[PDB]
């Protein structure tokens, strides 16, 4: 009596629970293979000038890690020379030449000093003088802000995974004939298989300004999540977008994205360049996936794990 | 009797399959660290003009993922100016200036509108006129394939994996002081350790065309497979080379790989660029590594489990 | 009585071993998301040169894989044209011109040959002559070093970690008002917050000789690990740093890490590049994270798994 109840329960407990919530029934392989294919699409323009994807987007080859300049802090005709130094360096301030030394060379500096003292690029201070590529940028720089459209710019991702256990591949853009993804907006349900989004749409679902984003810089995650069930029609095996911040917002010394990058050009036989520092938004995107299909190892395995529990609950019950 | 009959087949089943076969007298650490430093060699020719590394190989850092670029669209002699906008444009024809308005600017188009219409690059259409890198593309691009040679160009791939659990590394390269790596050629048996392989042989191993792959573009991953048995010699541990393609071939909107880069100059003064967007087969090396080596304690585990069940699978047995 | 003994024996081992040390009582997630946004200090010079980060950082854009160059093989004024093939190449060295056959284009050589012999550039050898990017690197190239001040250069490594399972993120950069990053040296105990590092330090702790690695070049991985166990204060979960050569030492064909880059410029309308072959350190930031938070559904799974073998532990005991 007690004892076939007891084995009722006991049974219900183990199938229920661990097969058909726990698919102890299913072998798993956490972890495809995938491609992503970025490609943003946008002009924005700055003072008599018109940006397009080539100059913000770096780098350019289209694939899970880029960044798209906001805001850019650019030094022209920059050449190997003498020049005042940066007064922000330690020990720049000089009141004559005597307190400059020659041949110091600060990791943190722009050049070599030349033992002088000669006037800053703002008066009336003066700073020791240095060689190196001249002029330093914090004396010679301009800003721009090119992130006015940023928030309308585009990114199609193309993403394509693949199960090597389970020989399944799937992609995020749907076989059509017609001009869907040139008419097209993603949407959770609607378009989820329109993978191109907007900069503003990930920020604002990321929860962050694009005014702070466009000033500071950061980095913003595009999380795409394939959770496979592989025992049902590759109809249902769909990803799932996730947009978040990645670098920290609440930590003012770790809190934005920059980096310097330089055009070289040749005027006159001499090699000058223009120094840009770039306030940018790092697009990351990372792709999760895990799947699951029925095989018979693990379903003999843990059944015989169910009968082994079903066994010690019976002879407790009768201890 | 039959209790002992019992007893030898329930121990036989657990050793045999669970240790001999499931390895479960092995604590295992899947995903290694492994460093990839690639290498294309080749040089290709188009119409008076010879290609190198330099050339068609971006990024060139010598890293994990890498483009070869099999064709280009090169647009030249473009500056901040204005321009009739490409036909294929929205809005853009235009049949007086009253169609076109000043300063709308297209997230899709290649500038921002003066409010004139002015005659196409290839007549007798008139297009809205546009501010921004001129002449556009799509009136001024020439195209050219340096894909002829690409399937004889090479990919040296050193790859050296470590797992820091146990302390192993190896790499894909052997130590030999004759110049075998000048002059061997990848054999999955002979050559395993020569790790350069051919572009074509590379392609027909993902079973793809290099025609399709030189025109389009397109994604071909190099995996390879570090499954190593550190309870024996490590002679044992070699690498499994596998070709697929990522990207998909029978989706024609996710089909190809390309991207846009730019050449920037500097003619009397004027910022002029070379804009080329390039036709490449993305190379992506991946790695991946599952190493286990026996430990005292998934043994000890193991064979309480094994014991656990000899029981319950003896009680049921009387019950 | 021996019952009541074996039961407190097989107890005590389940508890203390399983949950207290094996930590069965709590879900894990291994592998987090992370980002990591590096960015290099240092200036360095050559021979009336003044090298600044933007020249030796390649990439530039901040990420988890950068190179910095310790050493450089220039070649400049490199133009379109007809030039000796390096004596390098095979079937390159000639004694006439019936040696040299036209339109022979060596995978591994440096252009097309034009079926003529000329003058090597250092005599008194002759070498059939190609058309292609001249002159040849082999006859033409310059060595520089700029590693002398690399040991001094500064690396700060941004990481943030998360965990979507617990909703945990951490970073390795602490919410304080003072210049603390400007001002400090990281260190394993008293600075582990200040993710700064020198580069000579980085080698030091990998074991490496500075000269042999910035002679030959190699790749040396900084590898953070969050071991976090959320059930504690976050204040418990840091990070913890290891350094560590990636690339073999011991194999002289596998060992070094170069690349080639090139400047692209236009002299009187001619397009001419300087091709440097850059010898540097790549610096790896591997980022590993295991988290684990204490879930009633573990514990109560488990608890079973350990009662069911007390069962048998106590049958046996009996028979
Ligand atoms: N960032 C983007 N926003 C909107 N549409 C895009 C974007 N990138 C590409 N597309 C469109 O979606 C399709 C996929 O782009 P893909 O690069 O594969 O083909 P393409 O037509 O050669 O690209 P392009 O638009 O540069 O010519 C193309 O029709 C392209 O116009
Ligand atoms: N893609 C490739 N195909 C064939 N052989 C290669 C390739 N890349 C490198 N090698 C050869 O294999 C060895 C490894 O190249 P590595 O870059 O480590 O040394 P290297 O001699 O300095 O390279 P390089 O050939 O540019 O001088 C070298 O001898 C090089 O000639
Ligand atoms: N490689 C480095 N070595 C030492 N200090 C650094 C390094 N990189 C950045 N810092 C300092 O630590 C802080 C973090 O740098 P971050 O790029 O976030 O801000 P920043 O002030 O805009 O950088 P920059 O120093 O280029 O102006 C800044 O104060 C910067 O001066
Ligand atoms: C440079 O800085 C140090 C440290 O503050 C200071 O002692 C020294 O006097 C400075 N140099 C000169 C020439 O003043
Ligand atoms: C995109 O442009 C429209 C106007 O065409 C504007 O209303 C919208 O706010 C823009 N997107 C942003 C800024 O999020
Ligand atoms: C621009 O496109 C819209 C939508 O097709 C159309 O209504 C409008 O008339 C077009 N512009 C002009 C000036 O025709
Ligand atoms: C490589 O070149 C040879 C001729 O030297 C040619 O026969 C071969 O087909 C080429 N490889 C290709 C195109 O796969
Ligand atoms: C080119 O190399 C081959 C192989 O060594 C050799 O047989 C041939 O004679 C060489 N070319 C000439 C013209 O000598
Ligand atoms: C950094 O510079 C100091 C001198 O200022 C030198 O003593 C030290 O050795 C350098 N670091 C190196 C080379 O590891």
């Amino acid at each position: 009596v007690l004892y076939r109840a007891v084995q009722l329960l006991i049974l219900l407990y183990f199938v229920w629970y661990v097969f058909i919530v726990q698919k102890s029934y299913q072998e798993s392989e956490t972890g495809p293979e995938s491609s992503i294919i970025t490609k943003v699409k946008g002009i924005t323009t700055s003072e008599h000038k018109v940006w397009d994807v080539e100059e913000y987007v770096k780098p350019p080859e289209g694939g899970s890690v880029f960044s798209i300049i906001t805001r850019v802090e650019a030094t022209h005709s920059q050449t190997q020379g003498t020049c005042p130094e940066s007064i922000r360096v330690h020990n720049a301030t000089c009141l004559s030449d005597a307190d400059c030394v020659a041949g110091e060379l600060d990791m943190l500096g722009n050049g070599l000093r030349t033992g002088r003292c000669v006037p800053y690029y703002q008066g009336p201070s003066k700073t020791c003088e240095v060689f190196g590529w001249c002029p330093v940028e914090d004396g010679a720089s301009v800003s721009q802000f090119l992130g006015t459209m940023a928030p309308n710019f585009t990114i199609l991702i193309k993403n394509s995974i693949h199960y090597p256990k389970f020989h399944f591949s799937k992609g995020n853009i749907a076989d059509r004939t017609d001009g869907y993804l040139k008419r097209c907006t993603f949407h959770e349900a609607s378009d989820l298989y329109c993978p191109i989004f907007k900069l503003g749409f990930i920020v604002e679902k990321a929860g962050e300004s694009f005014t702070e984003l466009a000033h500071k810089g950061g980095v913003i995650g595009v999380i795409i999540n394939w959770d496979c069930d592989l025992d049902l029609p590759a109809s249902e095996c769909n990803p799932k977008y996730s947009f978040r911040r990645l670098d920290p917002k609440h930590v003012p010394a770790s809190s934005g994205y920059n980096f310097r990058f330089a055009k070289y050009y040749k005027i006159n036989g001499t090699t000058t360049r223009t120094l840009i520092k770039a306030y940018g938004i790092r697009i990351d995107v990372i792709v999760h996936g895990q799947a699951g299909k029925f095989s018979l190892i693990p379903t003999i395995i843990n059944l015989a794990t169910a009968l082994t529990s079903v066994g010690v609950g019976s002879f407790l019950c009768d201890w």
